[PDB]
């Protein structure tokens, strides 16, 4: 379980970095609605991931 939670933390930080990269890409592209939708989906996934990480902690 502890190793799995470490995996969850790695996925959390990787997806946070990906969200930041896509947000910067959307800001540069301000081909914008697709990037906005992708960033919103990644942010929702990150919120769910953070909630289940909080449950694990």
């Amino acid at each position: 379980t502890v190793d799995q939670v470490e995996e969850l933390r790695r996925d959390l930080r990787i997806k946070s970095q990906e969200l930041e990269v896509k947000n910067a890409a959307a800001n540069d592209k301000l081909e914008y609605a697709v990037l906005i939708s992708e960033a919103q989906a990644i942010k929702a996934d990150l919120a769910a991931v953070e909630a289940k990480v909080n449950r694990s902690t």
